[PDB]
């Protein structure tokens, strides 16, 4: 996998995310997670989270993985990386997102979101708490 530049349009939720990719804007929907909706608890939390770690980023990079590009609504489906930071696995780490969603072909990081899943249950944060 290959990591592409990408600018900030506009934070959207937890998991969501207005990027321009390839001089288009494009809703981006991360990879292999579910953060709850903003109306739902830590919903405010997760979209915080998020709205930092992309606004605060010099650098943001998309990175397909080896199957679907878009999903059934257009979103693009990507893992978004904040400095070299990715922010799947870091709502993941903090119990702001759980493990979710991982279809066959788009699952390279899904260990690596698994062991940050264990480690926020294991802490009882946020939504495990
Ligand atoms: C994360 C992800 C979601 N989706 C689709 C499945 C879900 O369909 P349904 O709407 O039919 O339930 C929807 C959930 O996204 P949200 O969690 O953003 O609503 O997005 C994909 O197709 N591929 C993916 O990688
Ligand atoms: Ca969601």
């Amino acid at each position: 996998l290959h990591k592409e530049p990408a600018t900030l349009i506009k934070a959207i939720d937890g998991d969501t995310v207005k990027l321009m990719y390839k001089g288009q804007p494009m809703t981006f929907r991360l990879l292999l997670v579910d953060t709850p909706e903003f109306n739902e608890k830590y919903g405010p939390e997760a979209s915080a989270f998020t709205k930092k770690m992309v606004e605060n980023a010099k650098k943001i990079e998309v990175e397909f993985d080896k199957g679907q590009r878009t999903d059934k609504y257009g979103r693009g489906l990507a893992y978004i990386y904040a400095d070299g930071k990715m922010v799947n696995e870091a709502l993941v780490r903090q119990g702001l997102a759980k493990v979710a969603y991982v279809y066959k072909g788009n699952n390279t990081h899904e260990q690596l979101l698994r062991k940050a899943e264990a480690q926020a249950m294991k802490e009882k944060l946020n939504i495990w708490s």
